[PDB]
């Protein structure tokens, strides 16, 4: 199997697949939130589910969707850099804590925005799980520019 | 050639690369959209096309941009699921499958979301297109933790 | 190193992690102007730096979050695009060419954006930058489709 590429590879895969399905859980709730709060982005949703007045925002709607976003934001760069990372022969262990902490991290940060836990609770998850990708993006820069 | 790899991978690159030019012409369409009605985000864009009463939303324009999001929350983890897939070894005519019912399913959700199409038609054609996406995600989750 | 598998890879990788670098940036960015102008987007931010009123938009705000956006929209596509592309032997030079247009491109966005510099130029480097995106895309469509 091309799993076995590079020994990094397998703990990538898992982390990162992890990662897509909490981002398809974050769905499932905001998906659960606008159904239950009767809160449509689309006025043909609003009357199929009980009239035009729930074509509105909401609150918690909206706290779901700023989850997703920054989802999209800190997640999909790891994918990128975390696949290439993988194939830059770094130490297995090192490695292996670079994508335990960024999925540690972001796991708490979603819990942390849709569990509405105090300031700079997730703040702080957003900053720690960022502190891997940085040092990733950083040694992927070094290796390209030594290959030029 | 590279895309002689794994046989699933021409398929998938196939489906990926349309997919993306679709995303570009959501973008497209965005941009024509905010033209014609004149609904800018940046007061220089409505300044220079009209006036400043022209920086203002618009619910063609924020219908474009919840379509072209979307895209972003669900094609760009294909991107990843489909390659890494792809490379897995599955059964060539089952990962054309996959491939294309996610293919079908997300232009059908744009023409349904742009369109304004009546519900649950929009719905529907994301919950299909995400069934291939899940399918791929549990079979990267086991080949990974399965090398670990 | 597995970053001499195909000769516009080295050039591609640089490329890319720059970009990935450039969105932290505006995240960063974003984080600054938030702070400073006192514009949170959750109660628990606000309250945390000054009260309930602090929960508020900002127009400094949506426009980073705008070009934050904008960035999704087009360096996620060439993360993938210009990852493959790089493994079908283009030409070198006609790749770097490819890679340092959307680089130079997507920077003058970011300045253009976040500067408020007079219409069309912002517009003028988006559409730059999605010319060597249209470009990759068109290869790969061919490449694909004729490995089928
Ligand atoms: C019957 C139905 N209704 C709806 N949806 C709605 O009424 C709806 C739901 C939401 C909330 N979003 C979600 O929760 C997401 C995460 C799914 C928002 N707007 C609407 C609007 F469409 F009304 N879907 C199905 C469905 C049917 C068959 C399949 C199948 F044949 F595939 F089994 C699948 C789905
Ligand atoms: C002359 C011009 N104007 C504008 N744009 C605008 O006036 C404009 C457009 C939109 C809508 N967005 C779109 O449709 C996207 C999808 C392109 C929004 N805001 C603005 C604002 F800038 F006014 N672009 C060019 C252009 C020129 C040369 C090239 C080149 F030299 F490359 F050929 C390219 C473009
Ligand atoms: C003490 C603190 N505060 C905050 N954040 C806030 O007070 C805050 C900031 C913003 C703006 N966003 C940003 O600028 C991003 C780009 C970081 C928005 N909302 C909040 C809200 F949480 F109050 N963070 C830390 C921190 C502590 C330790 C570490 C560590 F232990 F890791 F060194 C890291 C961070
Ligand atoms: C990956 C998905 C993780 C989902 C995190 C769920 C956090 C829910 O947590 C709950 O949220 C409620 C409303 O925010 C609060 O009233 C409760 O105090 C809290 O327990
Ligand atoms: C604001 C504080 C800066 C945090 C940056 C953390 C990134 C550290 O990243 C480290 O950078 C080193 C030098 O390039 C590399 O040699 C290491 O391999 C890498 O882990
Ligand atoms: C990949 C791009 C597909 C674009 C889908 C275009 C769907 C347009 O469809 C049209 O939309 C109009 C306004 O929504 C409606 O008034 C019309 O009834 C409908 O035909
Ligand atoms: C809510 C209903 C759940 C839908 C989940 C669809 C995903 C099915 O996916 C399947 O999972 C199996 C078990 O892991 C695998 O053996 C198959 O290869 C895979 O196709
Ligand atoms: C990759 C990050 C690039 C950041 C671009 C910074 C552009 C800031 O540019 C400044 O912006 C101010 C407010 O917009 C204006 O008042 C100033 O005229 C302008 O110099
Ligand atoms: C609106 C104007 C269209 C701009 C499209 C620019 C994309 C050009 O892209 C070119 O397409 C050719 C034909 O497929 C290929 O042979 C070239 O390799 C490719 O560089
Ligand atoms: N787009 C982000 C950029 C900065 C960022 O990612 N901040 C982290 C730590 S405060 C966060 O959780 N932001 C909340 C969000 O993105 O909604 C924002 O507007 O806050
Ligand atoms: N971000 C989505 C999460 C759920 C989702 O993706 N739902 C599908 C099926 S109802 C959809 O088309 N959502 C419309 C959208 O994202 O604007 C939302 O707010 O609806
Ligand atoms: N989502 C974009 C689609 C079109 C686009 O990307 N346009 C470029 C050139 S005008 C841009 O910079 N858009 C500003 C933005 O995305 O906020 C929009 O609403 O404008």
């Amino acid at each position: 199997s091309l799993v076995m590429s590079s020994p990094a590879l397998p703990a990538f895969l898992l982390c990162s697949t992890l990662l897509v399905i909490k981002m398809y859980v974050v769905a499932i709730i905001t998906g659960q939130v606008r159904l239950r709060k009767k809160a449509f982005a689309n006025p043909e949703d609003a009357l199929r589910h009980g009239g035009p007045q729930y074509c509105r925002s909401d609150p918690d709607v909206e706290r779901c969707l700023r989850a997703h976003r920054n989802d999209m934001e800190t997640i999909y760069p790891f994918l990128f850099l975390g696949f290439v990372y993988s194939f830059l022969g770094p130490n297995p262990f090192v490695a292996w804590m670079h994508f335990l902490v960024f999925l540690v991290g972001r796991v708490a940060h979603t819990v942390a925005y849709l569990g509405k836990l105090r300031a700079p609770i997730r703040s702080v998850t957003y900053t720690l799980a960022q502190l891997p990708c940085a040092s990733m993006a950083l040694q992927i820069l070094w290796e390209a520019a030594r290959h030029l």
